[PDB]
């Protein structure tokens, strides 16, 4: 069973702005997603201070980067707090509404796309390099769900029947044809060392076989 939802008009037209605007500094997408993973890991670590059973679904707090040249996908996995179904549909969209509005206001005042993280909507920078984004997430209080959107005004949510994750969030970036450079090991290392050197969690860059 697949449910189809519409983006709020503000989020939809920001996504099209990220897709259609000529902006060469696309590498910042990785910084925003890694930063999003770092925030989710901080959340579960803090909550586990007053409730250690919240780590029964996994005690390791880390970030994995998985390039796949055959599928043309780049996957960012974290063992953070994860997201519930209401997070995917209601809660985060409400936050992204006001954050998107403020971001596009600044973009006309001279700001550029790289400052998207200051408005809390850094996730949508994934569409600088991806034509489709899939989000697999598992929260301690909810089932495993699969969110997905190729922009165009809508997204889908379904119960995930794939590999159980224990806890956390998996962001799968189906890259554009001309953005295969972010599947190369040396390029990812250069971006991580440039924008995410001080992230307080281990970042493991998986090598292909
Ligand atoms: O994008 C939507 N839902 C899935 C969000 S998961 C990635 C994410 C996206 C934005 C932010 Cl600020 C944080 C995390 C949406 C939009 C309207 C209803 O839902």
């Amino acid at each position: 069973e697949v449910e189809t939802f519409a983006f709020q008009a503000e989020i939809a037209q920001l996504m099209s702005l990220i897709i259609n605007t000529f902006y060469s500094n696309k590498e910042i997408f990785l910084r925003e997603l890694i930063s999003n993973s770092s925030d989710a890991l901080d959340k579960i670590r803090y909550e586990s201070l007053t409730d250690p059973s919240k780590l029964d679904s996994g005690k390791e707090l880390h970030i994995n980067l998985i390039p796949n040249k055959q599928d043309r996908t780049l996957t960012i996995v974290d063992t953070g707090i994860g997201m519930t179904k209401a997070d995917l549909i209601n809660n985060l969209g409400t936050i992204a509404k006001s954050g998107t509005k403020a971001f596009m206001e600044a973009l006309q005042a001279g700001a550029d796309i790289s400052m998207i993280g200051q408005f809390g909507v850094g996730f949508y920078s994934a569409y600088l390099v991806a034509e489709k984004v899939t989000v697999i997430t598992k929260h301690n209080d909810d089932e495993q769900y699969a969110w997905e959107s190729s922009a165009g005004g809508s997204f889908t949510v379904r119960t995930d029947t794939g590999e159980p994750m224990g806890r956390g969030t998996k962001v799968i970036l189906h890259l554009k044809e001309d953005q295969t450079e972010y599947l190369e090991e040396r390029r990812i290392k250069e971006i991580v060392k440039k924008h995410s050197q001080f992230i307080g969690y281990p970042i493991t860059l998986f090598v292909e076989k």
